[PDB]
């Protein structure tokens, strides 16, 4: 069969950039594997978000409460009525994605594909060709090679867990290992959590971090430092011992690997179409989504961007707008982008970290603003928590280079801030605005 | 008699900041206070306001949201005295940083109601007082209905001193604070009811605010009266009260709660002494500069009748030490596009002008609208599921943002960004040129379509 436009991948990037094209008049088909929506909707965002509200509720019930007056008993914690709850959700998802495809028009190809050559593609047995092809195909989870790795199971196996374990081990160090570490120990399990330097998140503005260990040190999940795995022991009873090289171990029921992701560019065939991967794998695309063939783009995670469902929507659509809107210079932007961790607590950031301004302009002409207090939620409690947040400005005029901030709150209220940055916002235009009384927000609007 | 630079009358909201302000720059200075440091804002408003909205958001995790995610939960003992104590622990430590602040800048902080004697004379508890600079940040005061019974019902004042949660509650008024304490009280468990004088609650707010916080009282309670005119209050025998309307309903309730409005307290200090001008409200005049018609005298705050906000006095308060005493003979306070947020249940958050102001102040043909409905994702899991609402109201065909309004978990706090967008004069472009940040509620404002 024969289409203007085809994705390969139903996932962000896909969808999004499907959907747009199928606006401007173009016959598109999308293909996917397995469940429309992709790691965003099936193993990643969506089923995350509803675990970390879990969390957040047991520990208004456990550990807030009591300090607001109320003496109550967990009886029972039946983890099969809440996946039951954050399945059925997913499933109302996925049915909204097929009726926007559906009014769209696009023909969604369930099955694997394949190319033939840079303009024809295999699929479940038959052959559909276009005249640009996407591939939208994203990435899947990391594993070490170390012995008894396969007693370890990855994100996409923390979705899939029967019953909550007693004892989990979290490994690894960047976004996904301090989220699933944090809702886990929210939501009541032995967790620890085993980074290989000094602290996760060592990419990120160093206040961020210190804060995330302090948070740790007093509610857990147990954080441990200068970490290297060495082996996995499957035990008589079924437990498992990581083995550290440094001779620390410690026995749990569950291990998950949370080290890293990578594209999965492989069983696609993309030598007959010629299409050139980089060293780790990844398609190496220009600043328009083009791969070094005419006709053959990519965005998302399989391209080694920044690994985020926004920046695969917006380059995505942008990308339609390019190609079959007749606007050549559209593409995205991949600086500023605003980033939310859901850790606990919930940790915002975009623009350039202290460390980042201080030496890409000098200490001379960076002023950096910072704010700590306790989130107002916690003061009443004996379980108070930080809440941190920091301006980074440069220039006489402090023009704002940088937004950081950890504490509750922290996951709305940096979107509007991000804005405000990309329109060039300085210290007097975030003072000049009214403050909200009482949140956390305001804060950013009366630094001094 | 003692001298100072500047005297303010009032350690709420206005005062403290511009007494603060002022001291910094060398001012000797005097705050003048009748009863605790921090006026209604940290007493009886703002700060025990959101955490007895905390005690509720925790209660209907408890209750009404965590069964659908599986705990089962058994609220033993809900103990009223706890969170009191809690609370007014909070507020004293709030005092104790208060004084802290006032004694390093060296202000002498007198404890007792103050009077005018002249224009530049005070007396408070027999001493005379005078100074070159007199603020007045005086604040306001609950009002209450003129009818048979006013006196069996408390205000929200009386809120915050209960000494427990009623079985059932009637809280009579349609603003803030009718909507604010009405979902608290149903939150915690309370038979809640809300009445209102005509067709929903928040009449003023966007259209679409009020139907939103209908809808949801509707589907999970306050149960909401509408058209309803009290006419008096019985106290009956067994200690209840039955509120009676114009129109013959009544309802039997155990406490009532009047949120009718706030006067401003401007009447009790000898303002005639002064010669300082109020209007037919009791507000004291003030211009741009927050001058009153005797030189010499500022007010801020509530008792001025501009928006009556914590954030608008302690802003139009600092910036007057600013022009007064820093050398900024134009610095003021601009009033116009003032973020609020409402915490109802769920929050609303408000900037700009609303869709009906927006459509008389442009025209039809100049207004652009934008809205967005979805189901707040915290409580699509649940059989109790909440709408998000929201709405951008720009004009032109550059499409400048001239309004921005929302209900729905979230709004709390995703508004001061946006509102700093708004005041840069963003434009829908803008909005779209961000990236958003999934999954929140805030990112729907960027991909609004
Ligand atoms: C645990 C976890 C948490 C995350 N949380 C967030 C978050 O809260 N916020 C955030 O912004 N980002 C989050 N992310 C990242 C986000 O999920 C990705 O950045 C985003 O999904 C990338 O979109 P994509 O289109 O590149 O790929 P994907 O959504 O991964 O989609 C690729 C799709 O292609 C299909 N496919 C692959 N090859 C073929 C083929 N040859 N034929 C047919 N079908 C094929 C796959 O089945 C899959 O559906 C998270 C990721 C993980 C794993
Ligand atoms: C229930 C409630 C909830 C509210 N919630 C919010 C909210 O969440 N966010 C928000 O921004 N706003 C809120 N407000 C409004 C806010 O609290 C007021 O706008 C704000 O406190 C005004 O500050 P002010 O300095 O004008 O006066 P006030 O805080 O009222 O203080 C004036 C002070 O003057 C003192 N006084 C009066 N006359 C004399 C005298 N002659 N001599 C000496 N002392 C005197 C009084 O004792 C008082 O301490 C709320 C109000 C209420 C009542
Ligand atoms: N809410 C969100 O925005 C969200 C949430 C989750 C994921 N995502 C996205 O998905 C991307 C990939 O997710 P990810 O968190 O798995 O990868 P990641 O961000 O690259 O973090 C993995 C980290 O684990 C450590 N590591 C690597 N090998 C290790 C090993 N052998 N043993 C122990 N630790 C090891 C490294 O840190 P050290 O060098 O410090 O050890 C590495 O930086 C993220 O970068 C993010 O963009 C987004
Ligand atoms: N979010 C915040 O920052 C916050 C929170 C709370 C309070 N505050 C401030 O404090 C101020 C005062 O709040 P408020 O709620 O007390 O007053 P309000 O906002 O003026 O609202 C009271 C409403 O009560 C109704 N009403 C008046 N007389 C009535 C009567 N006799 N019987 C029944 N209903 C009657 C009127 O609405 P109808 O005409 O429709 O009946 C009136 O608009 C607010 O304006 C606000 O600025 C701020």
């Amino acid at each position: 069969k024969h289409y203007d436009y085809i994705a390969i991948g139903g996932g962000s990037g896909g969808i999004a950039s499907i959907n747009r094209a199928a606006m401007y008049g173009q016959k598109c088909a999308l293909i996917e594997a397995k469940e429309l929506g992709g790691t965003c909707v099936n193993v990643g965002c969506v089923p995350k978000k509803v675990m970390w509200h879990a969390a957040q509720i047991r520990e208004a019930i456990h550990m807030y409460g009591p300090d607001y007056g109320f003496d109550t008993t967990i009886n029972k914690f039946n983890w099969e009525t809440l996946i039951a709850s954050r399945t059925a959700y997913i499933d109302r998802i996925h049915t909204s994605y097929e009726n926007v495809l559906g009014k769209n028009n696009v023909d969604v190809i369930k099955g694997f594909a394949r190319f033939v050559d840079a303009k024809t593609l295999e699929v479940n047995g038959e052959t559909i060709t276009a005249d640009h092809i996407l591939i939208a195909t994203g990435g899947r989870p990391s594993h070490p090679d170390i012995p008894g790795v396969e007693y370890g199971i990855d994100s996409d196996g923390f979705f899939a867990l029967p019953a909550l374990p007693e004892r989990v081990a979290v490994v690894g160090a960047g976004y996904i290992a301090v989220e699933l570490a944090g809702v886990i120990n929210g939501l009541g399990a032995k967790t620890h959590l085993f980074v290989r330097k000094h602290a996760p998140l060592r990419s990120f503005d160093p206040m961020i971090s210190e804060t995330l260990v302090e948070v740790m040190n007093a509610e857990g999940p147990q954080l441990h430092t200068n970490a290297i795995p060495k082996a996995v022991v499957k035990n008589t009873d079924g437990s498992l011992t990581l083995e550290l090289e440094d001779g620390r171990s410690e026995t749990v029921d569950c291990l998950i690997w949370a080290i890293g992701r990578e594209p999965a560019n492989d069983n696609i065939n993309l030598e007959a179409a010629g299409v050139k991967t980089n060293e780790k794998g990844y398609i190496v695309v220009d600043k328009y989504q083009n791969t070094n063939i005419e006709g053959i783009y990519a965005v998302g995670d399989n391209t080694g961007a920044v690994e985020l469902t926004p920046v695969a929507v917006a380059a995505g659509r942008r990308l339609s707008e390019r190609l079959f809107n007749n606007k050549p210079d559209e593409h995205l932007d991949y600086s500023n982008i605003p980033t939310v961790v859901f850790s606990h607590p919930p940790i915002g950031t975009v623009g350039l970290t202290e460390p980042q301004a201080r030496e890409q302009y000098g200490d001379d002409q960076v002023k950096v603003y910072k704010s700590s207090f306790t989130a107002m939620y916690t003061a009443v409690t004996t379980h108070r928590q930080p809440c941190r947040m920091k301006l980074v400005c440069v220039g006489s005029e402090e023009k704002i280079v940088g937004i950081h901030g950890i504490g509750f709150g922290m996951d709305e209220m940096l979107q509007g801030f991000a804005v405000a940055l990309k329109m060039g916002a300085t210290k007097k235009d975030f003072d000049n605005t009214v403050a909200i009384h009482p949140t956390a927000a305001e804060e950013f609007v009366t630094m001094r």
